[PDB]
């Protein structure tokens, strides 16, 4: 099965960890990033999501929201999860950061893009 | 002050309603999009997301997850609430629409990006 | 007609001036932005792209690539030509702004992304 | 050295062949894919970009765009180049893949993001 439920990590060495996913595809679960761009210590931040559940497909796709507890930005991860040539699951992932800018002048220069791959712990 | 909590459209037309934002920001809604690739009819979808709470900004930034009832993606959105020069708020987000793909190998193919601005009803 | 040869100007005020569109597709042009997130003058900046031709599609995509003379970045342009309900014509374009890196584990962070409008000056 | 010349290959097998970077940053290629969305046979494509010239950086950044002679579509890709741990040269690229749409009310569906890590041949 390809279940989010359980521990996670990715390409960068960071942690997840997502609890039951209820009735309606909503999950929560906490996040520990391995690399940080901030002059802050990483801290576990909280992160909400839900998986699609539309024809109850066994590998359906997902989005969640990681709130940084260090940092003022914003983080959306969305990408589904498959079950490889081995067997083992692997999530395919593409996220936006979100930075805080002071103006909406400066609102273009806000949003940065990339993938991230999580393996099973 | 540029509270996510009420009715919001986009320049699409899409419809959105955010709910009460609670004391570690998560918050509910619904969205109903005016756009739609799928030949289903489109129908109101629920919305989960949170807005950081550090430093207490007037323009913090958020995500939410957009778990569609009528397709088979989703969809999160990234952004921050702006007051404008005049005074009225908006909502400036990135999204990232993610496909489902029956395949691993298919899976460079499944992922969009764009804009929304969200303006209050 | 929708050609991509002439001067523009998008949504930030950025210039834009694109040559004549060779048989196989290619121009050159120079960009002149308006916002900067460096500290040095802008300047005046090289943009080379192709445009497809695979149909002689009235409303081609296309896409570029501008070489900042005044940052250590690259920024690339994607889109299309419309001719909007008026009978103006409209590029839609979403870019990647790529930031100069010294660590390849510092990559993760490199990739902005955001859009563009541009009209015809 | 980290240069841009020569045969590359990518995660999904793609190849890329690049010729000489001139004094100005310019180069062009050819670029054949291994997977495509399109029911057309793939066929080598040509490329066109630039390397940002500026404090004449070992691992500069660069664009280019592939203008596809079976789709109507066109890619754009960003990245640098990086002399890894060992001694490779990696091409960490992001790249924004355009569909063609027949009005410009579609235009929010048109574009695809993805990654591609390229090595040497
Ligand atoms: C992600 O989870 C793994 C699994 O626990 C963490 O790896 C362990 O980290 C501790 C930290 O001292 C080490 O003592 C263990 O030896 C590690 N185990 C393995 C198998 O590597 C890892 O630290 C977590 N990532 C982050 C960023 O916290
Ligand atoms: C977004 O919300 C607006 C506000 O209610 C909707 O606009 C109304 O739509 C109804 C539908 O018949 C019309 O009767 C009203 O005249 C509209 N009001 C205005 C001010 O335009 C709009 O339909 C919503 N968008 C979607 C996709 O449902
Ligand atoms: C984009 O092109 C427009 C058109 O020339 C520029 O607007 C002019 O800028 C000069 C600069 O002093 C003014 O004197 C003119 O009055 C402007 N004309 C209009 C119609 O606005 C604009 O400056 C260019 N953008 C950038 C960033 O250079
Ligand atoms: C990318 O380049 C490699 C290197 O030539 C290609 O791999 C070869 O493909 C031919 C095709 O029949 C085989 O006969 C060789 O055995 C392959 N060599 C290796 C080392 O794998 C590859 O086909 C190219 N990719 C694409 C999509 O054409
Ligand atoms: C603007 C920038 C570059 C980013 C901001 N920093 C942060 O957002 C740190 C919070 C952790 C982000 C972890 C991302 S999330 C996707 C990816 N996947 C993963 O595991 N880690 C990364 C703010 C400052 C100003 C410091 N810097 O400059
Ligand atoms: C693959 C593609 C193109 C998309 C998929 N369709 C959907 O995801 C429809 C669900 C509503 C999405 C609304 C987006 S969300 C961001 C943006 N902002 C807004 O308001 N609307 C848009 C599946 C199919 C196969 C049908 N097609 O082909
Ligand atoms: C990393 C960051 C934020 C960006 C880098 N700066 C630049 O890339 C400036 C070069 C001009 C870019 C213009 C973009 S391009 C797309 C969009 N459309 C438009 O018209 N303008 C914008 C480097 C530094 C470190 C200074 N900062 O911090
Ligand atoms: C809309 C969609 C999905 C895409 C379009 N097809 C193409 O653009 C095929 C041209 C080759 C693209 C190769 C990309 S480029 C980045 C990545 N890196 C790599 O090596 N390959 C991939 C049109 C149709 C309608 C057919 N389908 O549906």
């Amino acid at each position: 099965k390809c279940s989010l439920t359980g521990k996670w990590t990715n390409d960068l060495g960071s942690n997840m960890t997502i609890g039951a996913v209820n009735s309606r595809g909503e999950f929560t679960g906490t996040y520990i990033t391995a690399v940080t761009a901030t002059s802050n210590e990483i801290k576990e931040s909280p992160l909400h999501g839900t998986q699609n559940t539309i024809n109850k497909r066994t590998q359906p796709t997902f989005g969640f929201t990681v709130n940084w507890k260090f940092s003022e930005s914003t983080t959306v991860f969305t990408g589904q999860c498959f079950i490889d040539r081995n067997g083992k699951e692997v999530l395919k992932t593409m996220w936006l950061l979100r930075s805080s800018v002071n103006d909406i002048g400066d609102d273009w220069k806000a949003t940065r893009v990339g993938i991230n791959i999580f393996t099973r712990l």
